Parts: C-alpha cells; sequence; structure tokens
C-alpha cells in the first residue's frame, strides 16, 4: 500500500512525490486528475497522467465528452485509470488564472468523498494559480475518506508541512 506518507489528520496524508510514480508503484483503487471541464490533459498533473498512459487517457476523455458534454467546474467523473490506477477521479478544480470562482475548490473536494481511498494532487494548485496552503486546508475541511496527497515540488511540500 501507501508508503512514507507524513499524517496530517485521522485521514489526510501527504508525500513529496511525483504522483505518476506513486500511481505506478501503489496502483491505487483511485487516482485524482487534476482534469479542466475539457479533459483535455495539456499540463501539469494531467498532462504528466495522460503521458504515463500513453495517451489512451485522453483517447477516453475525449469519447466522454464526445457522449456527454463538458464537466462542470467543481465536477468530477470517474473513468479508467488505465496503467496507474483501476479509475481516475477526473476532479476539476477552479482555475483561478481563467477568473474562475476559488469557493468552488470545497465542491471539487467534495467528489473525493465518493471513495473510500484516493491517491491524490492538492486541486488548483500548480498551473491553476490558487494558493497551495489553501488547497490544503480546503481539502483537511472536505475530504472525509482516505486521501494521499502527493506533493511533486519538495520546497512547496516542506512549506505546506511547516506551516500546516
Amino acid at each position: 500500500s501507501f508508503s512514507g506518507y507524513l499524517k496530517l489528520t485521522d485521514n489526510v496524508y501527504i508525500k513529496n512525490a511525483d504522483i505518476v510514480e506513486e500511481a505506478k508503484k501503489v496502483k491505487p483503487t483511485v487516482v485524482v486528475n487534476a482534469a479542466n471541464v475539457y479533459l483535455k490533459h495539456g499540463g501539469g498533473v494531467a498532462g504528466a497522467l495522460n503521458k504515463a498512459t500513453n495517451n489512451a487517457m485522453q483517447v477516453e476523455s475525449d469519447d466522454y465528452i464526445a457522449t456527454n458534454g463538458p464537466l462542470k467546474v467543481g465536477g468530477s467523473c470517474v473513468l479508467s485509470g488505465h496503467n496507474l490506477a483501476k479509475h481516475c477521479l477526473h476532479v476539476v478544480g477552479p482555475n483561478v488564472n481563467k477568473g474562475e470562482d476559488i469557493q468552488l475548490l470545497k465542491s471539487a473536494y467534495e467528489n473525493f468523498n465518493q471513495h473510500e481511498v484516493l491517491l491524490a494532487p492538492l486541486l488548483s494548485a500548480g498551473i491553476f494559480g490558487a494558493d497551495p496552503i489553501h488547497s490544503l486546508r480546503v481539502c483537511v475541511d472536505t475530504v472525509r475518506t482516505n486521501v494521499y496527497l502527493a506533493v511533486f515540488d519538495k520546497n512547496l511540500y516542506d512549506k505546506l508541512v511547516s506551516s500546516f
């Protein structure tokens, strides 16, 4: 199972790790993707997860969008985890860099409560533009299921732990 995590709360754990490498090692039931409404996995965590699946995640996602249309900001969908996990929970956090409402970050984290255990990134962090310290706070105050957070950046990981 998950190893090397620092326990933050009863159910939230954190590790300085590449979520792709973490998924390949653990092969969790659920890996969370930092998705956009179109499921266009171009950069950040989404681009990295999609590249690890040899673009199979993007092919599957384009078929999902053709059938269902875009997700809502704060919403999610469950798709295959391919070679990374049993399932991928594509969750759309607000992108501050597109003027999206940061209060939708709580709604985005509520999607995690439908899964008993998840490997996840901090929603709306990185290229989505939100403050990762705020994202971790919303995560701990919203997610009640077991969430194993992978923070790629060591300097950000240290700042998150030291300011928690």
